[PDB]
């Protein structure tokens, strides 16, 4: 079974809203809401990966961020380790830089059912902030 390391960014503005994108219909976890992020490549660290992935996907450079949660999840056909970075400072304005839907969502209104099931404990912990 495939094993992947994934770094994602929880992008939180001053109004307690999170920048959330929606995954393509032909992707793994198709049509799900998601924190922007992606695969950690050989020769880069988890910290470097979340910077690169947010630059690619939404056009911001995260800075002074922290590891909010790290967890493992077994999907039906792949095992993934997810690094959830809390990003409260960044350069740029996030947008759908890869043509994907993206918008600001109130933290209190997030519904874990809309996200991959791996995100359930993270969404709960976020609402506890
Ligand atoms: N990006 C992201 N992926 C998540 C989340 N929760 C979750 O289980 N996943 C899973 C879905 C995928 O199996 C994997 C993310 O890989 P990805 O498809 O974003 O990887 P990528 O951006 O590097 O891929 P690509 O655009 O090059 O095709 O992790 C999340 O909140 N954000
Ligand atoms: O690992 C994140 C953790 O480390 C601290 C310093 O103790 O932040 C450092 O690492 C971040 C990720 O690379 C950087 O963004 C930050 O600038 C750097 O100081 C903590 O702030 C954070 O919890
Ligand atoms: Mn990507
Ligand atoms: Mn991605
Ligand atoms: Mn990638």
């Amino acid at each position: 079974m495939k094993k992947l390391q994934i770094a994602v960014g929880i992008i939180r503005n001053e109004n307690n809203e999170i920048f959330i994108t929606r995954r393509a219909a032909d992707a793994h976890m198709a049509n799900k809401l998601e924190f922007p992020g992606g695969k950690i490549e050989m020769g880069e660290t988890p910290e470097q990966a979340v910077v690169r992935e947010l630059q690619e996907e939404v056009g911001i450079t995260p800075q002074h961020f922290s590891l909010f949660e790290k967890l493992e999840y077994e999907f039906p056909d792949r095992h993934i380790t997810l690094w959830f970075w809390l990003v409260e400072r960044w350069e740029g304005e996030p947008w759908g830089k890869e043509g994907q839907p993206g918008e600001w969502m109130s933290l209190v209104g997030l519904n874990a059912d809309d996200f991959p099931p791996a995100n359930e404990p993270v969404i709960a912990k976020l609402k506890r902030l």
